[PDB]
C-alpha cells in the first residue's frame, strides 16, 4: 500500500499518518512527501522518517498548468495506491481531481458542508458556533467536493480564545484521518457515484455515524 | 506494495532490497523483515532501515505446525503483496506455500534446476562445472519448486578457491532479485499454471531470456 501525502505547512498530520504506518496502523507506507513550501515543516519530519522529498513551488513553473503536470508526473512515479492531502493549501485543478479520482483523500478543518474556505476555525468563533471538527472527504471533481468520510465533532466554549477550537480541532484530526486512512488500506473503504462506501455500505452525507 | 522478507543469516540481499525500495527503483516497501535465527546480521540491517523485525526460533515451538502457523499469522499482519525468501533457511510446509500462491518469492544458489540443495557453490566445484549462477523463481507446491523467472550466469575458473564463484554469484543476486521484484511492484509478473508470466508472456523453463 503506496501513500503519498502533500503538504504545505507543520505537518503535524503527516506525522500522524507516518506514525501509524510505523505501527502497522495503517497496513502501509508513506512513499513520498510533497511540499509547495521550502520551509514547511513537515519536510523535516519525513526526512526523519527516512521518506523521500519533494518541493514544487509555483514561483518556480510558468503556468498553473506546468505545476501540476510536474506534480503528477512525480507523484505517479511511487505508484501510490492513495494520494492524501495533509494541509496543502494550494487549489487543485479539475484535471488533477479527475487523475485521482477514488484514490484523493483530504481533511478539512470544518463539519463540511460549512466553512469550505479558510480560517474556519475563526467562521465558527465569530458565528458563535456551540460545535466545530473537522472532516476527512474524498476529492472528486462534483458541485459537492466529495463524500465525507468521517468527521469529528468538537465543542467550543464562549471566552475561546482561537485555540483549543484550533488545537481541539486538530486533536480529532490525528485520529481520524489514520483511521480512514487504514479503512482505505484495508480495502473497506471505496468511492463510487460520488459516494463513500464503507464495507459494502453507502454512507451518509455526514461520513460514518 | 507492502513487501515481506525473511531471512535466516547476513541479509546482503534483504540489504539490495531495502536499497532498492528507497532509490524507489522497487515502488512499494519493506514493511517486515522475519528471522528464523536470533543471531542474523540481517535484523540489524532492518532495524537500520527502520523497519519491523520478527524472530520466530524453532525450539520456541512445541511443533513444526505450530511454527509456521505463528509464521503465517504474523506475517498476514502486513497484509503483503508479495513475500520475498532472501536467504531463508528453514524447508517451508506445504500449507504455508499454498497460502502465499503466486506471492512468494525465492532465490536460489543455482542454475534450477540444479543444486536445488544445499552447498551448491560447492558441488558446482566438485563437478567440474565451467558456469555456475542463482535463480529467483515463484515458489509453489508442485513437482517442481515452481517457475524460474530470472537467472543470471556466473563463469567458473579452475583454481577457483571457492569464492567469487560464493561471491560472483552474490553479485548477480544484489541486481536480479531486486528487479524482478520490482517487475512484480509494477504488475508485470504474474503466475499462472505454475507458469511465470512477464508483460503476459509466458516465461520459459529458464526464465526470462
Amino acid at each position: 500500500m503506496n501513500i503519498v501525502v502533500l503538504i504545505s505547512g507543520n505537518g503535524s498530520n503527516l506525522q500522524a499518518i507516518i506514525d501509524a504506518c510505523k505501527t502497522n496502523k495503517i497496513k502501509g507506507t508513506v512513499r513520498a512527501v510533497f511540499s509547495n513550501k521550502a520551509d514547511a515543516f513537515g519536510l523535516e519530519r519525513a526526512r526523519q522518517a527516512g521518506i523521500a522529498t519533494h518541493t514544487l513551488i509555483a514561483s518556480a513553473f510558468d503556468s498553473r498548468e506546468a505545476y501540476d503536470r510536474a506534480l503528477i508526473h512525480e507523484i505517479d512515479m511511487y505508484a501510490p495506491d492513495v494520494v492524501v492531502l495533509a494541509g496543502f493549501m494550494r487549489i487543485l485543478s479539475p484535471a488533477f481531481v479527475s487523475h485521482y479520482a477514488g484514490r484523493l483523500l483530504n481533511i478539512h478543518p470544518s463539519l463540511l458542508p460549512k466553512y469550505p474556505g479558510l480560517h474556519t476555525h475563526r467562521q465558527a468563533l465569530e458565528n458563535g458556533d456551540e460545535e466545530h471538527g473537522t472532516s476527512v472527504h474524498f476529492v472528486t471533481d462534483e458541485l459537492d467536493g466529495g463524500p465525507v468520510i468521517l468527521q469529528a465533532k468538537v465543542p467550543v466554549f464562549a471566552g475561546d480564545s482561537e485555540d483549543d477550537i484550533t488545537a481541539r480541532v486538530q486533536t480529532q484530526e490525528h485520529a481520524i484521518y489514520p483511521l480512514v486512512i487504514s479503512w482505505f488500506a484495508d480495502g473497506r473503504l471505496k468511492m463510487h457515484e460520488n459516494a463513500a462506501w464503507l464495507d459494502g455500505q453507502r454512507l451518509p452525507p455526514q461520513g460514518y455515524a
